[PDB]
């Protein structure tokens, strides 16, 4: 029985806007929970987004957990932006709301709830889960049921 939540995230998308989707895998209390699900009208960001949210939001206690993915836009955000956005109140330089802050906010409220080991892997060297969630992503893009009502052409 592994002592600390290991969760794997990918996201793609074949437009911009287009059909998109996410793989998780989750490996909590005994057992591993795979996540996978495609949306009609989204982006390659908030899919990335969209698949640590749902991994996160499946731990019902606090946990530690070690969270491995290759997304440039999850790691940017949580190493650059995320701490000036919290200050800021969630805001460009130019006084707009951030971008995707529907799915920011989202996943802040979730991290709050944990104590997180993030682990950046490169896209052609991650682990069996990263590359099986890649799969499930880019799966999940060619049959969408979902909608994506945070998705904005705008804001």
């Amino acid at each position: 029985m592994l002592k600390q939540v290991e969760i794997f995230t990918d996201g793609s998308c074949l437009g911009n806007p287009g059909p998109g989707g996410y793989g998780a895998i989750l490996r909590y209390r005994g057992r591993e929970k795979t996540f996978s699900a495609g949306y009609t009208r989204t982006t390659n960001n908030r899919m990335e987004l969209m698949a640590a949210i749902v991994a996160l939001e499946a731990l019902k206690e606090h946990c530690e957990v070690i969270l491995s993915t290759d997304s440039q836009y999850v790691r940017q955000g949580i190493t650059q932006w995320i701490h000036n956005w919290k200050k800021r109140g969630w805001k460009t330089a130019d006084n707009k709301p951030v971008k995707n802050v529907d799915l920011w906010q989202r996943l802040d409220a979730a991290l709050g709830q944990h104590q997180i080991k993030w682990e950046w892997v490169k896209g052609h060297a991650g682990h069996p889960e990263n590359e099986r969630c890649d799969e499930l992503a880019r799966a999940a893009a060619m049959n969408p049921t979902l909608e994506d009502t945070g998705y904005q052409v705008e804001v």
